[PDB]
């Protein structure tokens, strides 16, 4: 099947057209019938099998736009580091084009960052350490996310980031729709699909 | 989704209606778009999950008939018992009127189901002793089969399929797509993905 058999937006399908992807890869093919369905799901793959999409899209299918000035986002996305962080970015930028997408990460200061938060945004995507730090201040808030993805979740507890996980997780609604991503899956992933995960179906590409 | 999304001919889709069946059961959604793109697959699922239709489907969309006599059996499907056999080959007759099915099942005479591959058929569902008896003497030959799936693999297992199982595959041509459903992927499992599957795609819903 091609992106166009599935149920996503005229809109969407043109952006994705546009840069050259017409066929999900097997990981996006398997994930996107039950991710668009609201359905939590925990999918395991080598990195460059095309897994940032199968979050991307239902976090672009899911979302209506807004323009509602300082509105907190609908969306969060966790990476273990700054440069996924810009990566993810970009890619939920490009098949999202009605959100704003704000991307959060250390190696700078707090300011423009902030402003940008104070602007208002769709998705934050963002290393846990920062995010964390803006929860606290008062400045992230993630009282109306509707979906959480855990991106990499060994490589962030690798990193050491397991507890600004969770506690991310914990200051967002129980209502949500929650994916992980993890090409293992080590104790950590586990405990995290039992604690903040409904009932996740499994998608694993071998090889 | 439902399932007139799905790349499922016109005929197919109007048999899934008349029974009341409008939208894929979890293990139907992830599986299907890659099944029926001839990708393997193994679904990690009992009785009660929908996974009969989750193989049944891509067989009956994938096999055009034919009215050769004596022709080779294009699908293979391997189950535990005679029951699961029974079942397994109503359903898909269900969906695929147009293919002869034939079951072979233990606890009976050969005579019928002999007769039957002799004649010809595009789908054999079948238990494993009496499957790899019949490859033995050539009454099965499993060198067109286009898709394999072994349902219920954990029960295959638990009742010392294991070799028949393995001999069957063996003796398929490996340009085929396999389908195995497990509901705990033993180590004999995963041994039949890495030897007899091409980069599976696993799913989990139980
Ligand atoms: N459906 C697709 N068709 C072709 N390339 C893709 C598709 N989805 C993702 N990619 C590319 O696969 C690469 C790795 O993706 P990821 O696993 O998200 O890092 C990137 O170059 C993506 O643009
Ligand atoms: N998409 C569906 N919607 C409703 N019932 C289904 C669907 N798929 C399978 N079933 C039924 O679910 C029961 C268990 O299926 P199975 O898990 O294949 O043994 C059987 O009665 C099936 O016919
Ligand atoms: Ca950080
Ligand atoms: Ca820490
Ligand atoms: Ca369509
Ligand atoms: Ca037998
Ligand atoms: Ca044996």
């Amino acid at each position: 099947m091609e992106f166009k058999d599935f149920p996503l937006k005229p809109e969407i399908l043109e952006a994705l057209h546009g840069r050259g992807l017409t066929t999900p890869t097997p990981i996006q093919a398997a994930a996107l019938p039950l991710a668009l369905e609201g359905k939590d799901l925990i999918g395991q793959a080598r990195t460059g099998t095309g897994k940032t999409l199968a979050f991307a899209l239902p976090i672009a299918e899911r979302l209506a736009p807004s323009q509602e000035r300082g509105r907190k986002p609908r969306a969060l996305v966790l990476t273990p580091t700054r440069e996924l962080a810009l990566q993810v970015a970009s890619e939920l930028t490009a098949v999202a084009p009605h959100l704003k997408v704000v991307a959060v990460y250390g190696g700078t200061g707090y300011g423009k960052q902030k402003e940008a938060l104070l602007r208002g945004a769709d998705a934050v995507v963002a290393t846990p350490g920062r995010a964390l730090d803006y929860l606290r201040q008062g400045v992230l808030d993630l009282s109306r996310v509707e979906v959480a993805v855990l991106d990499e979740a060994d490589e962030m507890l690798s990193m050491g980031f397991e507890e600004e996980v969770e506690a991310l997780l914990s200051a967002t609604p129980p209502s949500r729709q929650t994916l992980l991503f993890s090409a293992t899956l080590p104790s950590w992933a586990k405990r995290l699909a039992e604690r903040y995960m409904k009932n996740p179906v499994l998608i694993n590409v071998i090889k």
